[PDB]
């Protein structure tokens, strides 16, 4: 069983001895700090943390004893606020005396804004606010996944709209291939959920159960997939029988979409001779609802996509859509599932546009780039104390390191507001209380061990919509 | 509860329908194919076997749940309920799979077989690659352990050069990554991988992982000491940084204590607060209880060098037997910002150029140590090499025209010692020729049971540096 007393950075175990004496309140906040191409961030993932780790009876006498035993050895010393944790167990039946206020999940907010705040609701527990920094700060991950994935949707939407005149199929244009390429099962479920904020295609099955249990959708499931080959299911036929494997596979899955990896030996041969001649009669007969999706998986991503499109365009009948771009027949599409990240995604669609290929021809699969190749530095996700009450006097506190202004933190009690032009501003020094802006956009989501305000996955998807989708 | 029927890539649910008819065996292997990372530490498969693969992993409830989920996920019924029922009925839900693997902690050059997977029942030919996804997650502990060991090699080189010994090495790179990884589970796994090489960690989650899955003779495998954060300094108010420092070092007067010193002005803090106002409370400390000053901002090399220069003018520096400058034993520095393998190398080299011993410094690394890593670094990859269809074995492989680096190995594999004492991977069942002695892989899982396992102490021993072996 998870133990909250063992889920912090070692050194925070020692912080209750370090705050000013006579401190009754420690108030802290999280922001994606501005760095003076990710100017706004999707806030998503805190509700998972709240429910899985923070709510309810999270302190027991056994958990207190276990932590005591581990820390004695880990520090070779007895430092460990047993009394403080006992107090929570005795007075509040092990529920955390904490209040967290947060912008609504799905909200899209420019950098350098307060996204959530954390404070203790009992003076005895001034040390508890920053105890839970470590676990709360892991929110960086679903925020960053959701944000990076939304930025890739923006690129796709722009190029799809330019080359086709509409957004049809956008929500299936970046599929999650990341299950194997992330660091753990738990990471899998959280990352795949964050991607589904923006798209509907996933092979990372772990995300589905996460969303059902912590967020929920009207629909049975949040994300979808279709049958597809891997190198094993082709190479197992023998080097001389790739055509046999292709023929068997597309015939097995004759009435649904099916994607077939085509680069086991020579992708260009497979497209031109195997699909484009030997097995062509099995492809041209397919339903628009059941295309063959050819998948290259090696070579320079851009050069390979362009050469595969050139090959297919000569073996299959291509049309020119109303915007002037070339379009494969509806029973044939391509997915590039190797080497995709936000930078290469952009290079490919721009490359396709230069060569007059519509983005309606293509979809992308991304694994490590989507779910693993991200860090807390990308959006400068950071948690800092801004306000403390000592001797009954509040003071506004901050860091401001001389050699890096970008690390200066905000001061005092914070609130998030709509500006007169309809943007966002964070008010410092308790200035929200002056009521010169509308209401504070942070809402209490957790208080004294109970989750107080929750969002469905459907609402979150609504909140994270692109401006061009809204315009449609 | 974890469900192995729901822990694979979606498309693998459909693979049972795509292998050649009459296939009875699918045999697959994992390798790290191909800043140089020429050799990898194999670590973390044992966690996965125990936590996810062993024992009764299939129930009637788990089958029905998978069934229900895939029906919606595919908008169709493609799930192999019959195949999964066969496991439940025939084997009480234990996986009929055999996995052979090199010993954990082993340090093996790139491009060698590390583990192999095959079904032990012909009906379960499809199961070998169902569990690709979960097994390939081993890339993460391997890669963390490996990059952490590469950093240890750098620190050893320079500590040996500037001090004449390796005293302190195992505490020179501390894990600060708990908040910077993608999840709790990731925290425990990657912290454990770093502890293969070092003993300093703040990522508490690794301690219970190691105790449950590997074990150590010692009560715990990793340690920490008291330290401030910005909140415990800034809470005193901007004009009271001195007061905060004094309170903290007096609270922790007889154990090591680290104090972040750049909340406002790191160079002021070192020269005037520590070096003048509070100097009398630092020069009185025990060798066993130093103050460890922590910068946390600015250019990491420039800041370390200026911090050491400031301190060397306020405190009595000696010159050790190698000609390098050393702080008094009650004073040390830790650089815990911007540290990855590249900046770690830049800092130690810049210290060496300025005649500072590496004894003076320790490093903390978070995102750089535990999160800034992918499966592409070591090219961790799982592929089928051998299948039996209609009773005939065939050697199979991929060989993409545009990328020879992605070519995979062929046939039944085994791992051998060469006449010169190195590793070689034999393909095509050639290990059976008996020209290169015994297979170095061991059966670690068979039919639901873990059959061979390693303590964390053995793993640490296997993972030692050659410089460490030398004296
Ligand atoms: O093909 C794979 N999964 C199946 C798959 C996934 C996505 C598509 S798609 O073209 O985006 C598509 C998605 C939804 C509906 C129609 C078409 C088609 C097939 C696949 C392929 N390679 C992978 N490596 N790692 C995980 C992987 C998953
Ligand atoms: O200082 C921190 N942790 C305590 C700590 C860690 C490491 C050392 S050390 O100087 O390497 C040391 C380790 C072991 C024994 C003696 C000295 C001293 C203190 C710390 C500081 N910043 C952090 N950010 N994220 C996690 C963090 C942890």
């Amino acid at each position: 069983e998870f133990n909250i007393l063992l889920a912090t950075d070692s050194y925070k175990v020692t912080h209750y001895k370090q705050y000013p004496p006579n401190t009754s309140k420690v108030y802290s906040y999280f922001e994606c700090r501005e760095k003076k191409k990710y100017e706004e961030t999707v806030f998503y993932g805190l509700q998972y943390i709240l429910n899985k780790y923070l709510k309810g009876k999270v302190v027991t006498k056994e958990k207190i004893q276990e932590a005591k035993d581990v820390y004695k050895e880990h520090f070779q010393d007895d430092v460990f606020n047993e009394k403080g944790w006992n107090y929570i167990l005795e007075k509040y039946d092990g529920h955390l005396p904490i209040e967290i206020k947060a912008v609504p999940e799905g909200f899209v907010i420019p950098r350098g804004n307060v996204l959530f705040t954390v404070e203790n609701t009992d003076p005895e527990c001034y040390w508890l606010t920053n105890w839970i920094e470590t676990i709360l700060v892991q929110s960086w991950y679903p925020i960053t996944v959701a944000t990076n994935s939304r930025e890739q949707k923006k690129i796709l939407a722009k190029y799809l709209l330019e080359t086709s005149g509409n957004l049809d199929g956008l929500e299936y244009k970046l599929h999650d291939f990341g299950y194997r390429g992330v660091s753990s099962q738990e990471t899998a479920g959280i990352g795949a959920s964050a991607h589904l904020v923006n798209f509907k295609g996933t092979d990372t099955v772990a995300g589905l159960a996460l969303i059902k249990k912590y967020y929920g959708t009207k629909d049975p499931v949040p994300g979808y997939s279709v049958p597809a080959a891997e190198h094993s299911t082709i190479t197992a036929w023998g080097k001389d029988h790739e055509k046999d494997a292709f023929e068997h596979i597309v015939t097995q899955f004759s009435s649904v979409p099916v994607s077939v990896v085509s680069d086991s030996y020579d992708i260009y041969n497979a497209c031109e001779k195997i699909w484009g001649e030997d097995l062509r009669h099995l492809i041209v007969s397919r339903s628009t609802q059941a295309p063959l999706i050819i998948r290259p998986d090696s070579g320079n991503p851009l050069d390979t996509v362009l050469k595969v499109l050139e090959i297919l365009g000569k073996k299959f009948p291509v049309t020119e859509n109303s915007k002037g771009y070339k379009l494969l027949p509806p029973y044939l599409r391509v997915i590039q599932g190797d080497g995709v990240d936000i930078n290469t995604l952009q290079e490919i669609v721009e490359g396709m546009k230069q060569k007059m290929w519509s983005i309606e021809n293509i979809a992308f699969g991304s694994g490590g780039g989507l779910l693993q190749k991200l860090t807390r530095d990308l959006l400068n996700c950071s948690f800092k104390c801004s306000y403390v009450v000592t001797n009954g006097l509040g003071i506004n506190v901050f860091k401001d390191p001389v050699a890096d202004p970008n690390k200066r933190s905000k001061k005092g009690r914070l609130s998030l507001h709509r500006t007169p032009a309809g943007n966002f501003v964070t008010l410092e020094e308790g200035k929200g209380d002056l009521e010169e802006y509308g209401q504070d956009l942070l809402h209490t989501v957790f208080k004294n061990g109970k989750v107080t305000k929750s969002y469905s996955f459907d609402e979150i998807r609504k909140n994270a919509q692109l401006n061009i989708e809204l315009e449609a």
